[PDB]
């Protein structure tokens, strides 16, 4: 009767919060879904291991589809758990799911985990100054999508920091790489001209949130676009004008050149 | 010879990360800090007993003022950590802590745990659609805080959800509630009359994220700015243009009039 959404935090399987492990623990069933994210630090053998269930993976279509067949039904007389990279009901069509839920006459728990969207913190760039956020997606045949970059416009004029999220093929395994993100935006630059990400413009990448040794660069376009940031899954974001404050972090900390203390403060 | 930067999570003890309280349990030393945010299901006693450690808490001059003094010192020949409610980092000036540790020569490391600013998530607004957030603070003698108010119309107007930390005084024990922050709202509006928040504004009001049962509201400020919305803490959100689902979500599970499902496009 009862159905918990259960988030596993953002890099290995200790991601996950006591709260959300002992409860995992106590349910007859438990699904996941690994098409939203990856948890580039562990496996889906480990994350068994620890929890000491079998664990039902689910594909993108075995949710978006059929979610009510798949997990619910057992969730009618039975414990059920729905674990998530992240924090649950943060994919966009996740919070559907409960309305889902309630409709089959089962009711819905939710156990928070750690989310990229609070974890970019650890750049030093202060949350409340984060605007709208969007996703860079791999141009594909003739279709050349580019709102992310209208995102990017619209908050840097307004002195705010994009976060964005990059491309994702979960199945196929293969991630987008802040450098090809990088790339990416300079062509589309290049499209709309409008001043908004050229190789000058201050980024910072965030590769690995979540482990003890993550990988926080921050820098021009022009110095990074090269670099190596590690293993993904990497995180772009696209700071607005600087607090002085977040500047000496992003230097201190992020190896940022102390250019950035007077050119975009 | 390290700092651990530790989050405790939304709720209570249970929502710290398997990581956190493995690391937490092992570490030398153990000071905490209580006064950014309210964990309202757990004591300091609870915490306690889960890490098997007794903890030094630092009040908010301790911290500003003395961490040098206060945790540095034993950072240097030790395994240190420092917890806080939620996420360390988000909505707090944590993050300078960090430069602070490196200029006394320590290594610093930081564990993520869930956050308000994630958790808006179970509110069913999409997350990417957040723009600038903004801390409605409590008037002090003849100061009364407005910018949080340009805030929202700023949001508003580019058609993105407005996510308000209200404000705390943990010394005196105060915790401003949703109820308080709309009537502070209302009278900055009948000042600047600015058309931004008035009766008729929609309001979403999450209480106590991180428990089983929080309190998920969504209604018009008229009727929602006198509801019990039971012990804080509370955050209080002012919904931008909303998305159907965004709107049937609301409805169905945060008990909004079924006359917002009729959205206007
Ligand atoms: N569990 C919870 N439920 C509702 N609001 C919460 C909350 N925890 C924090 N807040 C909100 O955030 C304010 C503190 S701001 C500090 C936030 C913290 N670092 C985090 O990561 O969550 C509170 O005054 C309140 O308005």
């Amino acid at each position: 009767m009862v159905l918990y959404f259960i988030g596993l935090g953002l890099y290995d399987e200790r991601d996950i919060t006591v709260k959300g492990l002992e409860i995992a623990k106590k349910c007859d069933y438990v699904f996941a879904e690994f098409y939203t994210s990856l948890m580039a630090g562990t496996t889906l053998g480990r994350i068994q291991k620890l929890i000491g269930k079998e664990i039902r993976v689910m594909s993108r279509e075995d949710v978006e589809l059929n979610f009510e067949n798949i997990v619910l039904p057992l969730a009618k007389e039975n414990d059920v758990a729905f674990l998530t990279p992240g924090d649950p009901l943060v994919a966009t069509t996740h919070a559907e799911l409960r309305i889902r839920a309630k409709r089959a006459g089962v009711e819905s728990y939710v156990i928070h985990a750690p989310s990229i969207y609070s974890a970019v913190g650890i750049t030093g760039l202060h949350i409340y100054k984060f605007g709208k956020s969007a996703t860079v997606a791999y141009p594909e045949g003739n279709w050349f999508p580019t709102s992310y970059y209208d995102v990017i416009k619209e908050n840097a004029e307004r002195g705010l920091h994009t976060l964005l999220f990059l491309d994702i093929k979960a199945e196929k395994r293969m991630y987008m790489t802040a450098n090809e993100a990088m790339e990416l935006l300079l062509k589309v630059e290049d499209m709309k001209k409008g001043g908004v990400f050229t190789d000058d413009t201050l980024v910072v990448v965030l590769a690995r949130a979540g482990s003890l040794n993550p990988t926080i660069r921050a820098g021009y376009v022009k110095d990074l676009i090269r670099e190596d940031f590690g293993d993904p899954p990497h995180i772009l974001i696209v700071p607005g004008k600087l607090h002085i404050v977040e500047a000496e972090y992003l230097v201190e900390i992020a190896g940022a050149p102390r250019e950035i203390l007077r050119v975009n403060v």
